[PDB]
């Protein structure tokens, strides 16, 4: 916010609905949107995103708006409504299992390890691991799934959400495209804003024509080929 | 609510937002929703429809959110957004032009020519000739238009706005399928509740359940096929 005191970390309890995205689920722990994780609205995001991340509203808007989908509300979602697979929610998650062969929805050590061990010999992840671990999470997702989906849109979407653990967890400028792996690994494993650790939310105003080139570059990097029917096509709402 | 006394129609004026749908603008005209057709929420969408014609929230959730990602805020539209092609806008329309060589717009008498003269020698429109205009309004977007799109999902989309019209605007029970032309001419014309005419709110709830064995009644006669790749994808959000 302007006062991250008055914004502590609390550990969700079994009743606080939290989903797949550790973003959305770190600024409930931190009561930026509610601690329960339900009537949440794409306006609250906004705000929620700006005061936490200084997130701007260009693609909270539009993801937010894509979001929504998945509920049965007019206008609001639970936090794990968002698992609904093949709206935003994908195989070859960061921190996630693939939703055919196992749990869509929360934190997994065992997938996290591929992210954690990336870009040996140094103290961040910078675009390139980011671009390796997509590479390396398709491939896995490839061999094991035989339900996988990967296709142009998941593909972006993916590039996406390494682009904003690059740029929200940095340590100065997002511009860099690197995050220190003590920050962004406290980010996934406890859904926690590093304060203690050192993390200040960014100066600079994170919006779309600051992670476009960074979401272009790791695309560019991973190596990424179609692979099946390549139809970009999003589940419109819940039960259809 | 039942007063449709304190709703009159009133012809849109030059700052009025108006889009694609016939539905959506006659609430508009009549000040279910706002007459300047801007701000407009699903909540807003939800009550109009109810009020206004007896369309349960089900269906108007549902599109309304679709439709929401047309627009840049965050939780509202204007009416003309959803003029936006490739989310809910589509080909073949029954009373717009297709947007590769046309207005997708605004009402157009020579397109409606087709819809005007269906069902000939009664005065319903019914099912088998709301089959026959989408037959054959997608029959002259196949020879007229090279980048025309038919999809399953815009196939479907196009069998629900049919019956729309034949339950909105039905004189007695919306489960026959059918609705005076006199009702649904001005509906398309003029964007107006034919109450002059002799129309009356439905007393029956028009919902999901109601109309899903019209439209698919609809399709079947319709002798439908699909174009080219057959891509369900939407537009996610306008100048992407
Ligand atoms: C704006 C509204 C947002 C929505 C609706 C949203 C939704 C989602 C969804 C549904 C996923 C699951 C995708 C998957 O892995 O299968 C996801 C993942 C992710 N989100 Fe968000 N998100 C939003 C904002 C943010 C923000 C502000 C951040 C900031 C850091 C963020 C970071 C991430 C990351 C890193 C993942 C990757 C999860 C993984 O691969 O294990 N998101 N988001
Ligand atoms: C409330 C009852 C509704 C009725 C009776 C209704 C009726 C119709 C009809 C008959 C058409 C076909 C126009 C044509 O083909 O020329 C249409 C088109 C459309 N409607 Fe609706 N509608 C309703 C609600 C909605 C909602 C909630 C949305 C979105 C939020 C929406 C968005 C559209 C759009 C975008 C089109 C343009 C499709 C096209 O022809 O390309 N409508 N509507
Ligand atoms: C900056 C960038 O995109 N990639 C770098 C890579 O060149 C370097 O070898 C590695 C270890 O420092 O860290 C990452
Ligand atoms: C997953 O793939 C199998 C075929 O290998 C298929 O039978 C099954 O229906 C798929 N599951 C889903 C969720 O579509
Ligand atoms: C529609 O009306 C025509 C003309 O009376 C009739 O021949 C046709 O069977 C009707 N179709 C229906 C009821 O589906
Ligand atoms: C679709 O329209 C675009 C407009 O630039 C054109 O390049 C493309 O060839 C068209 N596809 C056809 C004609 O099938
Ligand atoms: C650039 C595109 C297609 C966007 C679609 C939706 C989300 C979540 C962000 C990327
Ligand atoms: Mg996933
Ligand atoms: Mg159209």
């Amino acid at each position: 916010a302007v006062d991250f005191s008055a914004h502590p970390w609390k550990a969700p309890g079994p009743n606080d609905s939290r989903g797949p995205c550790p973003g959305l689920n770190t600024l409930a722990n931190h009561g930026f949107l509610p601690r329960n994780g339900r009537n949440i609205s794409v306006p609250m995001i906004v705000k929620a995103g700006f005061e936490g991340y200084n997130v701007q509203s260009d693609i909270l808007i539009l993801a937010g708006k894509v979001g929504m989908l998945t509920s049965r509300e007019a206008d609001t979602i639970s936090l794990e409504d968002l698992k609904l697979h093949g709206t935003i929610e994908h195989d070859a998650s960061l921190s996630r299992e693939d939703v055919a062969i196992g749990d869509n929805l929360h934190f997994n050590e065992a997938i996290f390890t591929t992210l954690a061990n990336s870009n040996p010999g140094a103290d961040v992840y910078n675009i390139s691991s980011a671009a390796q671990v997509q590479h390396d999470r398709l491939a896995d997702s490839v061999a094991r799934n035989p339900n996988v989906t990967n296709t142009d849109l998941t593909a972006t979407i993916r590039s996406s959400e390494s682009a904003f653990y690059l740029t929200v967890m940095s340590a100065g400028d997002p511009l860099r495209g690197e995050a220190p792996k003590k920050f962004v690994n406290v980010f996934f494993q406890e859904e926690r804003m590093p304060i203690k650790e050192g993390w200040k939310r960014s100066t600079t105003p994170i919006n779309l024509p600051l992670l476009g080139p960074i979401i272009d570059r790791i695309t560019e990097l991973s190596d990424w080929k179609p692979t099946g029917d390549n139809c970009g096509a999003i589940v419109l709402g819940p039960g259809l």
